[PDB]
């Protein structure tokens, strides 16, 4: 096919076109992006005196463990304590371990920060060292530090100890430990609460993020971060919804919540930590507010909304408000960030098409209130576009689609026929998730993708060329889900996967990265691809530099030739760069082969005419300079 490139741009490409979608799913927050290494660190939202309250915790030697409703808890938010009892007659090493989130990476190049709170409920004569550390799951100690404690300490006391491993572990099958001398401790009980173990964090942020994952997200050049959901915003019930205020301040005062994917969220990754990450990466937020619906099917009545609308206002004021004018903004200032953060986009609920009966009044009441307080924010509706009819008329809709790879290339013209009437569209969740059109949300045996494939990424890339062509009305687009702990998965496929020690960048991740990093501010119209065809392209140009990015998706099984005609330009560089992602149709990056499919960069001859053969199942970016 001959592709003629117009020199005259048709529209400005939004700064926001490519970004990320985040919720805590697949242990993407706790166990993932949030750097805390101990699972069930503070016994949040568990039932005292149950086995499940002890999840991730194990005795050393003859230690007796129970999670109790402490008569004197460390805080109101953390009513549960670990009761650690040493039997009479004990000796040697007695204590307990935490297995982490399916392991803990122990790296001698890292300093770890351990902490805990303790008290003796019964004043005792105990006088001896409390040791914390890291051990292999065979009990081989790799790091340790200690401090003196006294049985007379009957009020909560924090211990803070650094840990320096003597050797890196050969795998992630390691645990955190706490021990005392069994003879010194014989017959005694200690209550513990609010444990933590951190590695070095991204940008050395206090209470920050896991470095390899954070860097991987930054590597993709995202422009926005949609958060905190997604389903995990909604709760199963009003009472279990995400609440911003429960996520800010001291970790002692964060109660955690049962999230929407089968596990407790600590809310250690809370609103301020999200905002700091955006500062650290240059992303801007697309922040959701809870909108009166939860996943059990309950809509709050219209005459019930006011306190929830106020909570949304409070949430936004925490982000952007003048500290002198609201308590949430004063709180932001008091936590060390008096300056407002950026916030241009707020999403009202999540997937309210499932609650489209009540969304008209919820949308109306939330948006009229929020727009009145925040006249510069653009509010995004979550129902299906234009059905039901909302008031006020939405400026934006969030469109989600989970489909087959084929659907994505067949639907690259999704936005071409939309009216240009002042509405913008956020493709806030999309992914090619299955090869089985008859059972998209099924099992792997029934065609569900365990990991993105070259087929899925190239189908998505074809669709993305349509997002970029239609970026006069498409302002933002994010794959979902973003992150997956391979040891605790509720949804596949996911953009980036990991275990306790390493990261897997998917085929889809590379398609995302190639689109986001090679994106000009000008859209250059070109010969249209065949609507329904497997071969797609989109061309943009950087106004300041003339860097011109030709993005090509071949989502099909046939190689396809493209001849590019740039004769309208005064000049075209004599060479360009080629970045190509390709491989067998069903190839994936997996924990066992994490670099099976990676992009390749080379230099090609260019000018006013050049020919490229786009391989079967490929994403290609050709970069030339044009003036
Ligand atoms: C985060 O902020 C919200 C908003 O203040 C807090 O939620 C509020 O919590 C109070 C205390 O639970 C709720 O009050 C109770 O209301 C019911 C029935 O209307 C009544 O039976 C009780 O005696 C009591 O008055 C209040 O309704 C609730 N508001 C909302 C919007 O949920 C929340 O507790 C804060 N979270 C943290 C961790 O600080
Ligand atoms: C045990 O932990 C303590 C407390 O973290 C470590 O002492 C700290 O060391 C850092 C680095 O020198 C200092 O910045 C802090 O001021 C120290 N605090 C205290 C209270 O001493 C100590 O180095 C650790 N020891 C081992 C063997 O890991
Ligand atoms: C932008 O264009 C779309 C497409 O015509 C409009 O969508 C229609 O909206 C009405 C209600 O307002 C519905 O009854 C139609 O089904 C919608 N059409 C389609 C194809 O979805 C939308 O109203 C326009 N918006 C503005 C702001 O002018
Ligand atoms: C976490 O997941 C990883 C990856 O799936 C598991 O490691 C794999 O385990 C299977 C079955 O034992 C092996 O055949 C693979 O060779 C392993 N892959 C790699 C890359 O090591 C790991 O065992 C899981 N961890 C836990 C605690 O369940
Ligand atoms: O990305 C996974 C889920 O898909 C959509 O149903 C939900 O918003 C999201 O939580
Ligand atoms: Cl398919």
């Amino acid at each position: 096919v001959t592709v003629t490139v117009n020199k005259n741009p048709s529209h400005t490409v939004p700064s926001t076109l490519y970004g990320l979608m985040f919720e805590d799913i697949n242990h993407s927050g706790d166990g993932g992006l949030y750097a805390e290494l101990l699972q069930n660190r503070a016994f949040q939202q568990v039932t005292p005196n149950t086995a499940a309250a002890l999840a991730a915790w194990h005795p050393i030697s003859n230690a007796k463990l129970a999670v109790i409703q402490d008569p004197s808890p460390v805080s109101n938010a953390l009513p549960n304590s670990l009761q650690f009892s040493v039997p009479s007659g004990s000796s040697g090493r007695v204590g307990f371990t935490n297995e982490g989130f399916w392991g803990i990476k122990v790296d001698s190049t890292w300093t770890y920060k351990a902490s805990l709170f303790f008290r003796f409920p019964t004043s005792s004569s105990f006088s001896g060292a409390l040791t914390v550390g890291l051990q292999t799951n065979a009990g081989r100690v790799l790091a340790q530090n200690s401090t003196q404690i006294r049985g007379t300490t009957t009020k909560w006391t924090q211990i803070n100890l650094e840990l320096h491993p003597t050797a890196s572990a050969p795998d992630v099958s390691n645990s955190f430990f706490v021990t005392i001398d069994g003879a010194a401790g014989a017959g005694q009980t200690i209550n513990f609460a609010m444990f933590s173990l951190f590695p070095p964090t991204f940008k050395n942020r206090p209470n920050g993020l896991r470095a390899d994952i954070a860097e991987t997200l930054a590597e993709m050049g995202p422009s926005f971060f949609r958060f905190p959901g997604g389903n995990n915003l909604e709760g199963q019930t009003t009472a279990t919804r995400w609440q911003w205020n429960a996520t800010v301040g001291s970790l002692l005062d964060r109660p955690g919540r049962v999230g929407d994917w089968g596990y407790v969220n600590t809310d250690g990754l809370g609103l301020l930590e999200y905002l700091q990450f955006f500062e650290d990466t240059g992303m801007e937020p697309i922040m959701a507010v809870w909108a009166g619906y939860s996943l059990g099917g309950t809509s709050l009545a219209e005459n019930q909304l006011a306190p929830y609308i106020q909570q949304a206002i409070d949430q936004i004021n925490f982000v952007i408000g003048d500290p002198a004018k609201s308590a949430p903004a004063a709180l932001r200032a008091s936590l060390g960030h008096p300056e407002p953060f950026t916030l241009r986009f707020v999403e009202v609920g999540n997937e309210d098409f499932f609650a489209a009966g009540s969304y008209p009044y919820r949308w109306h009441d939330f948006v009229t209130a929020l727009q009145a307080q925040f006249p510069q924010i653009r509010f995004i509706a979550t129902t299906n576009a234009w059905n039901p009819v909302l008031s006020p008329v939405p400026q934006s809709y969030d469109v989600h689609v989970y489909q087959t790879p084929t659907w994505f290339y067949q639907n690259a013209f999704y936005y071409d026929g939309f009216q240009r009437n002042g509405t913008t569209y956020f493709e806030g969740e999309y992914a090619a998730i299955s090869t089985n059109a008859n059972d998209l949300f099924g099992t792997v045996a029934d065609g569900r993708l365990a990991f993105p494939t070259v087929q899925s990424a190239t189908g998505e890339a074809a669709f993305m060329t349509g997002l970029e062509r239609n970026s006069d009305i498409v302002f933002a687009a994010s794959y979902a889900p973003l992150l997956q702990h391979v040891n605790s998965t509720q949804w596949t496929p996911d953009l980036v996967s990991y275990d306790a020690g390493s990261v897997i960048k998917s085929t889809s991740f590379f398609a995302q990265k190639l689109f986001a990093l090679n994106k000009g501010d000008q859209y250059l119209p070109s010969t249209l691809p065949t609507n329904g065809g497997t071969l797609h392209w989109s061309i943009t140009r950087a106004s300041s530099s003339g860097k011109t990015f030709i993005k090509i998706a071949n989502a099909g099984s046939s190689a396809q030739s493209l001849t590019f005609q740039l004769t309208q330009f005064n000049s075209v560089s004599s060479t360009g760069t080629l970045q190509v992602l390709t491989g067998p149709e069903t190839a994936s990056n997996t924990p066992e082969a994490p670099q099976a499919i990676v992009p390749k960069t080379s230099t090609i001859g260019t000018g006013k005419t050049f020919t490229y053969n786009a391989p079967a199942f490929s994403v290609s970016v050709i970069t030339v300079t044009t003036n």
